[PDB]
């Protein structure tokens, strides 16, 4: 199969990056929906690297207000090694989350093989709080801070994060779908000059112009690998309700498919994160199926599935 | 009244073009919503040509996998004669469906009077499967193939389709709202070079630019009659749920109204089809009423109803 | 604090401008939602002037078909005095409605202090029916007619409105979200050449271009105070269902936030109306909460709440 359709599946059943239980069941419900089989039906070379075993760390004391540091740190350390392994074998790493703190591991691991990578962060939130700016102490709203080179010296010695080496610069990340940014996070965003397309920007320009500008900002000089970190809460709760931090007025089902269809077309998708799917937070079983089916569709569009249609290189009329 | 508001209503109670019963009740529920009365209030010259009597054909054996061949062929032959009769009487033919296989008859009948006509196909699907490329065998997903001049020789001698003569070229049809295109259908779409606006194009350009490009492509060279074949499944299941083949991430209620308002504005709407309203496939009676009201509003916008308002040619301030 | 964040809240519990009871509870439920507390958390200087006493006007027989003329007239006259008082204190007037007939008073009072003001009218309706063009006789669909200079000699001597002097020219008002315009209203809108952005224009251009054009049309020649008269029915009934006159295919939550975010950014918002919130017209208790939460979120965006985020002028990393 083609470079853009060669995949390495990594299940990441991890929840300790946030307090709401159930997000660890995210790979399980995505697998049950037949994601792996649906990718194979779409001419993909799928290798399953299995679901990562995250060992329970007893006496995991908090770093100030920051909850479960050793658990989050080790989970990302394990994921970093696994992403790097998948990348070394010439496959697009597909991380099935699990909470977004795992993006520390997913982006770090990918950067060990592809240091020149560009990040497209589709989320309602920036996840750029430092262990000092954070008000919740939930590490799922902190992964970008640990990854940015400009925030070196601003990140204190947090237990379980000694292995982390900042791999991405402020100029190498683009946000799409922002609508709930903390004051500390908004300060970082402005002072570091990070490129972002909040809901205000999406409303102003349209998803067409947003994607045009996103890809031109990262690829303009020359072709480079693309790491798409997709948080399902980036999409509106009418499409993805079964998530931990849902915010109204999000990206539509159509806009989400548009972002992913555009990234596939470049043939540069190198790393992918499908995060914050929480099957225990659906108000009805239909809300759960709706979130999962939306997340499956988002993933299928990243690896070829086009709304205009798809066809094998054969004569259907002969 | 004006040419753009002179209508000839044709009731098409037919379901044998697909296996889901209830789509034949479409004209009855559309009439019960007060469609004819609502049009007359909108300064329209409305003439009811009645509901076409489609006689049940016994021992109608399928051609390979193609279900009910004689029944579909006869229903479209009856509609072809009726549309032509309406068109000769200087009226805009309004076909109330019924499944989309009737479009063979509606377009063939319209083409007998106006051979220079252009087709605007609003649907989630292409309906361009040939009797050989089809996997389901349902003729409602096959009308474009029978009508296209480029597909002559690929269409075998299907019983009851001997009257069918290809009336339109690949260059005379524009699709709007595509999101579920079969591999065989996508092959035909690309190799014939048919102009299309799938949900990806709608998201990229916006419905404003989609309509600007659609009308410029078909009416650019010279003013030609417009045939609008509107499948209710073209619109999102949140607005048209009581339909046979619903597909997520559809055209909004607004976009649907904008397509129809822009077509009215040209003063070239010559043929209209309101297809796939199945009043027995709505989960609740509210879902049934929602589909019918959306279908009614779409039809009203085709014959003058503007969201900015409407006024009679009199002084309201006197 | 900032001029764009200095607020003077005016509770206008008035319903006699329409026949549906409960709209008088609009300032009560908006307060209960924590509007004042939320505004104060957004660095706003908030002064509460309380709910205006609308002393009963019994034996208020109709003027032709026009219902409750003296009650509407006096409620607007009293509101005008209070808006003018709030304006003289150097605060942005925030009128918590109540039905839209109160806009007669809100705009008149604001114009006494700032006669150079421009109006942004966010509604599904024009509310430009004269007491002679109105078919319902409900004064909530007549405020703009009493305010427009060009309609002088066209407004009959309605009891309770002798105090009214037209304060805005046809060229100083912009409509956003129109989809239910009466024939009499459409005649007025087109003959006076009033700038409007009906749902057709919003679909054609996108909310980005709509706001760019709206603000250029009003502030282009010279900078002047902006009066935002926001009817909650301007937004789709999927966001604001607890309202008197709901119309399908409305402005999205995102579009409403975009309009209000763009108005704040000018730093020229001087008058604001949050109208037609009716807590007694919710099909379920959730529909009531949804409307009030949408109305609160719209108001927060008018005074600084940005989706991209907000931060205090302090070093968040130190
Ligand atoms: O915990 C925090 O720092 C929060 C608190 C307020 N709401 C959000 C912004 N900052 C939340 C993060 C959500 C993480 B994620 O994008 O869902 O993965
Ligand atoms: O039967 C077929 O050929 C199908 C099968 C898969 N889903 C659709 C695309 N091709 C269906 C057509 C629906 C017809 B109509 O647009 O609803 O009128
Ligand atoms: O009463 C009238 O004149 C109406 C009648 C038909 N529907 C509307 C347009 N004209 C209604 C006004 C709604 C007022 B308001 O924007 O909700 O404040
Ligand atoms: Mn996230
Ligand atoms: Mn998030
Ligand atoms: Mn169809
Ligand atoms: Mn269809
Ligand atoms: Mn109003
Ligand atoms: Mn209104």
């Amino acid at each position: 199969s083609a470079k853009s359709r060669t995949i390495g599946i990594i299940g990441a059943p991890f929840s300790k990056g946030q307090p709401r239980g159930g997000v660890e069941e995210g790979p399980t419900v995505l697998r049950k929906a037949g994601l792996l089989e649906k990718l194979k039906e779409q001419e993909c070379d799928v290798k399953d690297y299995g679901d990562l075993p995250f060992a329970d760390i007893p006496n995991d004391s908090p770093f100030q207000i920051v909850k479960n540091p050793r658990s989050v740190g080790k989970a990302s350390e394990q994921l970093a090694g696994k992403v790097a392994e998948v990348k070394k074998n010439g496959r697009i790493s597909l991380v099935l989350g699990g909470d977004h703190s795992l993006a520390i591991g997913s982006i770090s691991g990918h950067a060990r093989v592809h240091p020149d990578l560009g990040v497209i962060w589709v989320d309602a939130h920036t996840d750029i709080n430092t262990p000092l700016t954070t008000t919740s102490g939930n590490l799922h709203g902190q992964p970008v801070s640990f990854l940015l080179k400009e925030l070196k010296g601003k990140i204190p010695d947090v237990p379980g994060f000694s292995w982390v080496t900042p791999c991405i610069s402020a100029k190498d990340i683009v946000y799409i779908g922002l609508r709930d940014v903390d004051p500390g996070e908004h300060y970082i965003l402005k002072t570091l000059g990070i490129k972002y397309f909040s809901m205000t920007e999406v409303d102003r320009l349209g998803i067409g112009k947003v994607m045009e500008e996103t890809l031109s900002y990262l690829l303009g000089r020359k072709k480079r690998p693309i790491h798409l970190s997709f948080d399902v809460d980036g999409l509106d709760p009418s499409f993805t309700p079964a998530t931990g931090t849902p915010v109204v007025g999000g990206l539509t089902y159509r806009e989400g498919l548009y972002i992913t269809e555009e990234i596939y077309k470049t043939g540069l998708l190198s790393g992918l994160d499908i995060m914050e799917v929480n099957p225990s937070l659906g108000k009805t079983p239909e809300e759960v199926t709706r979130t999962v089916n939306t997340a499956v569709a988002i993933t299928l569009a990243c690896f070829g599935l086009a709304r205009e249609g798809n066809h094998k290189p054969i004569d259907y009329l002969n």
